[PDB]
């Protein structure tokens, strides 16, 4: 035998990144040819260049990439054949590659771990047939081990994350406690690394698909909630945002369990997130309450159908939205003044999210939302600042669906003159928003409009 | 209790329906007292009155009802103690009642089987603790046995139906193949009775809550789909409607498995349903496609978020709506001409469902829907028949959300004059719908309106 084998491989792997066209081309031609020539040996040789910390970063990433593109594809059908092509190679050549990949975890210095993707690619194919019985225990160990380094834990958590989102939820339900233990471990308040924390929280979000049994146990649930709430306090905003994302999904998945955390934690955290000057954070706060509105609206319909059938509803609402109303609305109307200057009305910022939330809130809380919004409207409807003038018009249009029509009509009649005047406003943004609101009126309250105004062809 | 006592029980039971107040009064006083006095024997004596084909219909029904109201209640808490009180009676007395109830199946002549309700009440209490291990096999046999009569099969299927909707889905997953076998059996295209078919199809609908394992098996799924599709061809409309209802639910529960049946059966069946003069049938067809639009819209968002995260979506859409568009739209716009003379205060008829479907279709297929709708609009916008004139206005308003704005603006500009004129149309219906569409415009395309229309206060 001769090491020339791996030597040349590493030379070509480094050319797939060459500024030259010829080398880059010849590089891929060779690689592809070697795959065809003898894949099992090809992948074993690549898993060796990857697991070798002595090799240059470029060579190791290029090696991971090749291993990656051998087990997965953007095409569900192609990806399906690769997994069969992989299961095709004899167990021996595979245990070799699987071990090298797992041994690469923690031996990488570059940011994105190329080993984690490879673990996921192989797990997706072997786990469904119980071919990698030592993967989970290994991964869990890598995280719970006190001597494990940041890279070791971070890369392992990334791998758990990929697995949670690439594998069929039913395939993981059987190993939920293990995976969750590793995930929760990486999220403990005492974690020294913000990168480890981020990787763990991102993975939790993906695991919410198969951890029902875990959330149904009032004992574990308390811990998961404590760890997630603490993560919302982390100084690294990426961790904070990922934590909020979990609360957002958990709220729409376990509304009945939230009464224990709502008043003690959730309320203060999300309300504070809605007030953040950081957009990614504020959006997360707004979605949280948007979800509560969806949930409580469904429950109201449940209570209704149950009544008409002469019985108590199976589930009841704790009316979180109605209770938060006085704190939510001021925050939302103020966010309305943070509208974008341009017509990129396809960009999703707090201002647009807030507007949507105010409407959900109106259809959810109905008659109650009006008392909270009117003051802001009457106060800014005629404000010199277009940002407030616009927000006022927007807010008025946001409450037209939900409240009792008989309570809105007088508001409409009393405001129409201003609206008609606002259609000629100096600001383009105010004009458009006003057309929107009049539209909401002619649309939800035709009578109040039809009679307090008739249409007439314009003149340009 | 001797023959004489049993005879008075039957006399009392027949009085609970007496035109007299005293008798009906005394009757329930006695029955309740007998329950208190000695429940176990009261229930055994009632199950004997019910099981006896010789007893008058009134007495057998009154007996079933007494047995029913002793095991269930509309109050979840009271219902809970009744089930505990029943489990309290010694197995011997219960086995007697259970046997008499099961023996009543098929021995009834009257329409609603009172025995099936009693089977359900007992099953809900005993199944959760594995106390009636011979119930399922018995029921299955009652249906699959070739010599079984119509009433035998019909009453048994109703009982299976009640169980499917009264018992916790988790409690039935373990006996899914059995229940499904009996259900599918009652639905075989060769079934002589339309009443048996209806009872079986209604039962399938209820079982969709716990038969996931059954649908995940490519083998059984083929059969379930075959039997449900055949049922949609039954000459008895009730069966037809129930079958369609199943397809509707199955579509929203198993979109990923539909590719095998969509082209071969589903497409032609539902499209034909949409064209029916029978409203209950047409609604079912429209709901089917409304569901497909919901499903594919969610998938589109899934593909989007997956892209922004640099990866292939876990699930992909087959774009059924886009493909059916040229067949769907013409049937929908035609249904818009079937509007009720201004609803009995918002009834849910084909016309209103169709309008909703057109909207979903527009946001789902965007750009593409316009070419399909415009012709209808331009052709009927000025039609002497208000039904078509209104439909044209409605259709124009239905496509404003979804297609590209720059593609709609010119259409609005070109149509506004007619819309403003339509606001003064002789027909109330036309006027109302027109107000809605202009609202949709003022709402979705502010600029195209703000510069082309004027609101003038009514000086009237």
């Amino acid at each position: 035998p001769d090491y020339a084998s791996g030597m040349e491989l590493i030379t070509i792997l480094e050319k797939t990144v060459s500024p030259d066209r010829l080398e880059l081309e010849a590089a891929q031609k060779f690689l592809e040819r070697a795959a065809v020539e003898n894949l099992p040996t090809f992948l074993v040789e690549l898993s060796r260049v990857l697991a070798n910390p002595g090799n240059s970063q470029v060579a190791r990433v290029a090696a991971g990439l090749q291993i990656k593109n051998s087990l997965t594809s953007k095409d569900p059908d192609i990806k399906a054949q690769y997994q069969q092509r992989w299961l095709a190679i004899d167990a021996n050549a595979r245990r070799e590659v699987k071990n090298y990949v797992l041994q690469t975890l923690g031996t990488e210095t570059y940011r994105p771990s190329s080993a984690s993707q490879c673990v996921a690619g192989i797990a997706c194919a072997e786990i469904p047939v119980s071919q990698w019985p030592e993967l989970i225990p290994q991964l869990v160990a890598n995280v719970t081990n006190p001597n494990s380094t940041e890279h070791m834990k971070e890369s392992t958590l990334e791998a758990i994350g990929y697995i949670c989102q690439d594998i069929d939820p039913e395939q993981l339900q059987d190993k939920s406690n293990e995976i969750l233990t590793a995930i929760i471990q990486g999220m403990r308040k005492e974690e020294p690394s913000n990168n480890v924390k981020l990787a763990a929280t991102n993975a939790l979000l993906n695991s919410l698909e198969f951890t029902k049994a875990n959330f149904d146990k009032e004992s574990e649930r308390h811990f998961i909630m404590q760890v997630v709430c603490e993560a919302t306090q982390c100084p690294d905003t990426r961790v904070r945002v990922a934590a909020l994302q979990n609360l957002v999904k958990i709220m729409s998945l376990y509304y009945q369990y939230m009464e224990t955390y709502m008043g003690p934690a959730l309320f203060a955290i999300t309300i504070e997130a809605m007030k953040s000057d950081i957009d990614e954070v504020a959006l997360q706060g707004i979605e949280f309450w948007s979800n509560v509105c969806d949930e409580e609206m469904d429950l109201a319909i449940e209570a209704s159908e149950a009544a008409e059938q002469g019985r108590p509803p199976e589930h009841t609402s704790k009316f979180y939205a109605k209770g938060a109303l006085q704190y939510l609305v001021p925050i939302l109307t103020q966010t309305l003044t943070k509208q974008d200057e341009n017509d990129d009305d396809d960009d999703w910022n707090p201002c647009k999210a807030a507007g949507v939330c105010l409407m959900l809130l109106s259809t959810c809380c109905e008659d109650d939302i009006v008392p909270h919004v009117l003051p802001f409207i009457k106060e800014h409807i005629k404000n010199p600042d277009w940002r407030y003038r616009d927000a006022a018009v927007m807010a008025f249009g946001s409450i037209l669906e939900g409240p009792e029509p008989n309570q809105l009509k007088p508001l409409v009649i009393q405001a129409m003159p201003t609206l008609i005047e606002l259609m000629k406003d100096p600001s383009v943004v105010v004009r458009d928003t006003t057309a929107w609101t009049v539209g909401r009126i002619c649309e939800l309250l035709p009578e109040a409009a039809i009679n307090d105004v008739y249409l007439v062809p314009n003149s340009s």
